């Protein structure tokens, strides 16, 4: 017997940050988690995600990332939890061969940001740990860095339910009704109804917003991370080792320092294993791929970080068919917001999103320019039932 303003369907990522932001106005809001954030089913796990402003994936993501990063110094100054290291992020490849490496560089001069540009031996003798060949180049970010990503989801639920939020967890929505003055929600704990709806529902997006009449591509991919025992002389964020993200020829692969001695941390980002979200297997290692794609990485590029397994995690990442998200009203419904397909790389992100998101289930528009994000697109080929 409780109507609310807005429901957030998936209190994750992009929708905590969202409850964060209309609870702080004053907004009657309900978030709605399939289980209870953070957690380790979802894609904000593995503790740590990197944020980056000189944009490789385009220059267009820019202004996005600065104004998620102005938010992210402005939770570490509202809770108690660690939001953020300024590790700076190093980005490298082979000269002339990695698209990527071009575009960070080309993100950084049309936005005036601070980088460093080197090339070959300069690499390997800035940060000891690091073996690249001559003919590779970076691009050094120095005030852009490390974020604890289940850290942000705490502390946005932490303020935002001191604000008057309300979390039921551990309820799956399964359906929805959608009228044009009013949204509700269908779950084995009870139905909610309320003016305006938020789904960031992350890879389950992929299985239920056919629920909501839309067919648009999207692909879960299984993605594994692991850590290890390094040289901490070496690869500690205390003596300045980076996070990075790199492009190699036979992909791209991303890694953090050692913070406190949890060990060297990478990821390989170009490949995953298709999936489904209520089905995939949780465990690392149990394919032999997880460990043996990051230790030909780590044997070649940073020898001194290729110790023992210490720690691994298995988590997901959604794609659309661009690799751009979707962040828009529903074409049907304005009282509905979508937040869908960030690809993986949306977590540095959600602060702004969350911003974004607010505005839209408040406004129907929003001050930040998420044209590139549109569900009427040509290349995410969205379409009804
Ligand atoms: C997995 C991954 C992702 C990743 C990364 C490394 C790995 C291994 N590194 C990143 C990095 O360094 N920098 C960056 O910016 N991003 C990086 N990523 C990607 C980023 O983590 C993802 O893009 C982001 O987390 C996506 O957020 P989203 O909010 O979409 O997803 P979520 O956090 O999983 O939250 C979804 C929530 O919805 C709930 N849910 C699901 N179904 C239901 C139903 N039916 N009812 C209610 N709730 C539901 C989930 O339980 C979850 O909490
Ligand atoms: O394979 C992918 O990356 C995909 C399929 C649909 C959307 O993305
Ligand atoms: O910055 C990103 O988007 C990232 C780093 C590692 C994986 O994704
Ligand atoms: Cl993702």
């Amino acid at each position: 017997s409780t109507h609310f303003d807005v429901i957030v369907v998936g209190a994750g990522s992009m929708g905590m940050a969202a409850g964060y932001q209309l609870a702080k106005q004053g907004v009657k809001t309900l978030l709605v988690d399939a289980f209870d954030p953070p957690h380790t089913n979802g894609s904000h796990h593995g503790d740590t995600r990197i944020i980056r402003h000189a944009y490789g994936e385009g220059r267009e993501y820019v202004p996005l990332a600065l104004r998620s990063q102005e938010l992210w110094y402005e939770l570490e100054k509202e809770t108690h939890h660690k939001i953020f290291t300024k590790t700076g992020v190093l980005v490298f490849g082979p000269k002339g061969e990695s698209a990527f490496v071009a575009e960070t560089m080309e993100a950084a001069k049309e936005h005036s940001l601070t980088v460093d540009l080197l090339e070959g031996d300069e690499i390997n003798k800035r940060w000891p740990g690091i073996t690249v060949p001559e003919n590779y180049n970076a691009i050094f970010e120095p005030n852009s860095g490390v974020l604890f990503s289940e850290n942000c989801i705490r502390a946005y639920r932490e303020l935002a339910e001191a604000r008057g939020a309300k979390v039921l967890t551990h309820t799956r929505v399964e359906d929805f009704d959608i009228s044009p003055d009013s949204v509700k929600i269908e779950t084995a704990n009870g139905s909610y109804t309320a003016d305006k709806l938020i789904v960031s529902m992350g890879a389950w997006n992929s299985k239920l917003l056919s629920k909501l009449n839309l067919d648009i591509p999207l692909q879960p991919y299984r993605q594994v991370v692991g850590f290890f025992e390094s040289d901490e002389s070496k690869y500690s964020n205390d003596i300045d080792f980076p996070g990075f993200m790199v492009e190699v020829p036979n992909g791209i692969y991303y890694g953090f320092p050692s913070f406190g001695g949890c060990g060297l941390k990478l990821g390989y980002h170009t490949f995953g294993q298709k999936i489904d979200p209520d089905t995939i297997n949780r465990e690392f290692g149990v394919y032999p791929e997880d460990e043996s794609n990051l230790r030909a990485f780590l044997e070649e590029y940073m020898p001194g970080a290729n110790g023992e397994l210490k720690r691994g995690a298995v988590c997901m990442y959604t794609k659309t068919l661009d690799e751009h998200f979707i962040i828009d009203l529903h074409p049907e419904h304005s009282n509905v917001v979508i937040a869908a397909g960030f690809s993986g790389h949306g977590f540095k992100f959600s602060s702004g999103v969350g911003e974004v998101l607010s505005q839209l289930a408040l406004t129907g528009k929003t001050e930040h320019d998420i044209s590139i994000f549109s569900i009427n697109r040509p290349a995410l080929k969205e379409s009804l039932q």
